[PDB]
């Protein structure tokens, strides 16, 4: 039962690592390591070494049982940028494989992810194939020369197996992933955003093609086996401004990014509600929104969270992950998740 948080190294200020409950979970993720190009001497944001060396050491304090990976990447155009160099030329990809890890073991985590949004056109998909196997058999090497147990892998995959499933490109072979990593975190949210000019449920369990249940189901037909599958909720929502405050509902008319820019932390859709926004749970898709004046919001609460890692448990998958700690100060949503599966 694998029970998994991101720690975003960006939140350290309001968020550190101290104040993550890590009773939990079972895996802690520190995002991101970086790149690095054009070298690839992977490596943590120059600055931050000491908070990636505390990292583990301070997490588990609370629960000496919990691991913790570090996570190299992210989304956003630079990295995918810096994956499809690297991935194309096999000098690089050596050096990659050798610095990451390196890398782990420097700080004491006991595994490695890459979040690559997206491995996408078959070319990239290709390449990353080499990037991967090649890993997977180094981490095996290092395993033996060392003597220590290796080191686990991971990676993030789309809430879908095909990219994309509107106009198929490539696809995330299965087999090979099962075979070279101990699991992957399903992003199942960003279903709906600000970029619509309708509210909708962002990270909605089923409805629509762009549900959590039909991208899990894509996966499990393609052969993944379920353990393998580690379910992605939110502890973010997306925000719109409304076109019309008389119209509240989920396929409400918007007009743009609500705060902040467009996401609020669960936290901040806490205060949200105490401040006056009325919260609704929306049935249809397993999902809550909230809203006041102009601001709406949709998220994740805490019936949601509930029977999504219900669902999880049903569908026999490997666990739950949340994008990210810090986004719940109090841990309300980890909670209940932790909870449920017991
Ligand atoms: C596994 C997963 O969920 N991956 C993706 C997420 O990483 C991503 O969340 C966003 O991550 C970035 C990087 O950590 C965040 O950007 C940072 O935001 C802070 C606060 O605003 C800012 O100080 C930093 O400068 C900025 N860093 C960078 C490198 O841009 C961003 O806040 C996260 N967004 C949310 C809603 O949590 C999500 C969403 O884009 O996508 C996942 O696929
Ligand atoms: C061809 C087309 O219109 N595709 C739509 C997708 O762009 C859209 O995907 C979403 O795009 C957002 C803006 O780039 C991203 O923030 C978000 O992650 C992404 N979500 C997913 C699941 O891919 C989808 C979903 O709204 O709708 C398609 O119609």
């Amino acid at each position: 039962a694998l029970k998994v948080g991101f720690w975003p190294a960006y939140s350290v200020s309001e968020f550190p690592p101290s104040k993550i409950n890590s009773r939990l979970f079972t895996h802690l993720y520190y995002a991101f390591a970086e790149l690095n190009a054009p070298t690839f001497e992977v490596r943590v944001p120059p600055g931050s070494e000491k908070t990636a060396e505390d990292f583990t050491p301070t997490v588990r304090r609370l629960n000496p049982s919990v691991k913790t990976l570090i996570s190299i990447g992210g989304g956003g155009s630079e990295v995918r940028d810096n994956f499809a160099k690297l991935n194309s030329d096999a000098s690089a990809r050596q050096r990659f494989v050798k610095s990451s890890i390196a890398l782990a073991r420097r700080y004491g985590f006991h595994g490695l992810d890459l979040d690559y949004e997206y491995p996408e056109p078959q070319l990239e998909m290709e390449n990353f194939v080499k990037l991967v196997s090649e890993l997977t058999a180094a981490i095996r090497e290092e395993a033996r020369t060392s003597g220590k147990p290796r080191l686990l892998l991971t990676e993030a995959v789309y809430f879908h197996q095909k990219l994309f499933p509107w106009e198929v490109v490539t696809e995330y072979p299965v087999q090979f992933i099962a075979a070279g990593l101990d699991w992957v975190n399903v992003m199942a949210y960003d279903f709906h955003g600000s970029w619509e000019n309708f509210t909708g449920a962002p990270a909605a369990l089923r409805d629509s093609k762009f549900t959590a249940s039909v991208g899990i189901e894509s996966f499990l037909a393609a052969g993944m086996p379920p353990e393998k599958l580690v379910l992605g909720i939110p502890l973010f929502g997306r925000s719109w401004l409304l076109k019309n405050n008389n119209e509240v509902g989920i396929g409400a008319p918007a007009v743009g990014a609500g705060p902040v820019d467009g996401a609020l932390s669960f936290s901040e859709i806490q205060n949200f509600i105490r401040g006056g926004a009325r919260e609704v749970f929306d049935t249809t898709t397993v999902s809550a929104y909230a809203y006041k004046d102009n601001v709406w919001v949709g998220y994740d609460n805490q019936q949601s969270v509930a029977l999504k890692v219900q669902y999880a448990k049903e569908k026999r998958l490997g666990g739950y992950f949340f994008w990210s700690v810090n986004q719940d100060i109090d841990a309300i949503l980890p909670k209940i998740a932790s909870d449920t599966w017991g």
